[PDB]
Parts: structure tokens; sequence; C-alpha cells
């Protein structure tokens, strides 16, 4: 399965930094400033894309970024390449999970969260707890688990860690690398986690969910 089948390493040309659904010069209101978005996208994410292209050469041309990630996930000769490729995916996914002023949960996705976690609020509180206690740099995810009747599951990864390497299908990502929030929140990761809900694009999340269970 591919989460993002249109995220590729082109043949004969560099992988591009994906275009955001919103303009980063306006930040991503009401939660993020222009400068926080500018740094995260045009510095951090760009650097992952640039280094991915330099490490990949033409060896992975025509492959999806996800295919690369899987191909090199347990290859100690290519940890550097794994880190850039996985971070490229992680960031592309994360930036699609956010949009100015958010978008409401479609009823169908809301019902799947409610069934699994009891209520939306219970899901959010558990997700915030996982994010807060995700030690060091990393990502907190909501995934579908095909090996467990497609249950929704909260999963923490460290550094470039990417759920597809253990068979999980992400529907939501929140970056907890300190650079994701330090400009606008400084040390206050918990406030970042609580506030980000109001810019989550639940329509994108719902689509990821619908496709992950089909
Ligand atoms: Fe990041």
């Amino acid at each position: 399965y591919a989460t993002l089948p249109d995220l590729l390493k082109p043949s004969g040309a560099p992988a591009e930094l994906p275009k955001l659904g919103f303009n980063w010069k306006d930040g991503c209101a009401p939660v993020f400033s222009p400068r926080q978005m500018e740094l995260h996208y045009t510095k951090h994410h760009k650097a992952y894309v640039d280094k991915l292209n330099a490490l990949a050469g033409t060896t992975y041309d025509g492959k999806s970024i996800e295919e690369i990630i899987l191909a090199v996930a347990n290859d100690a000769e290519k940890k550097g390449l794994f880190n850039q490729a996985a971070q490229h995916f992680n960031h592309t996914f994360y930036f699609r999970c956010i949009t100015p002023n958010g978008k409401a949960m479609p009823k169908s996705f809301e019902s799947a969260v409610t069934a699994q976690f009891g209520s939306v609020e219970q899901f959010k509180d558990a997700f915030v707890q996982a994010g807060v206690n995700n030690f060091g740099s990393g990502w907190t995810w909501l995934c579908v688990d095909p090996s467990n009747k497609n249950q929704l599951v909260i999963d923490n990864t460290s550094n470039a860690g990417c759920p597809l390497t253990k068979g999980l299908r992400p529907v939501l990502a929140v970056d907890v690398w300190e650079h994701a929030y330090y400009k606008d929140f400084e040390n206050r990761r918990p406030d970042y986690l609580k506030e980000i809900w109001s810019v989550i694009d639940w329509e994108f999340v719902a689509k990821m969910h619908a496709q992950a269970i089909k």
C-alpha cells in the first residue's frame, strides 16, 4: 500500500519540495507564525529533500519515496538515505495534516474515532499524552493497523522513524522535533500539542483513513 503514491523520486530529475496547500508567508493561523512555517518548510524540509537527492543519485529513480524508505529501512549501509527519505515523507504528510483554521471532521471519520477511543476528546487527550512523552525528537501518529482488524492506533516514532516500516498506515502525523514548535512555543510542547487541533485538516485525515481501510 502507498499512503502518498504521488510522492516520488523522478527519473533523471531531483525530487521537488512539495507545494503546500496554503501559503507559508501567512503562517498557518491561528496557531503558527510565518517564521515558524518558513523555517520548518523552507529550511528543515528543504534540507531533507536536498540531502535525499544527493544521497539517492539515480539508484532510486522512478520509485515512490515510500518504496525507498522500505527498501532501506534496515540497511545500516544507508541509514543516512533512510533518514532523509523518511523525514521527506514525514514532513510532506505532516504539512498536509494542517491548514489555516482547520477543517471539520467528516461524520464518517468522527464515528471511527468515537468507536475506537470512546470519544473525540478521549482520543485527543491520549494523543497529546503520547506527544508530550515522546522522548527527544520524533513524531506522534494516528495509524490504521491492518494486522489488527484495521484498528486505529496511536504510535510514537523516534527521529526519522516511519510507521510503514512496521506495516502501519498513517492517517495523522504531528511532528515533535523541537523545531516544529520552538519558534512559536519555545519549550511548551504541551501547548503546541493542545493548540494544533485547531489547524488540523480532518478532511485529509479522513481521506487517508478511508483509503487505508478499503
Ligand atoms: Fe520537522
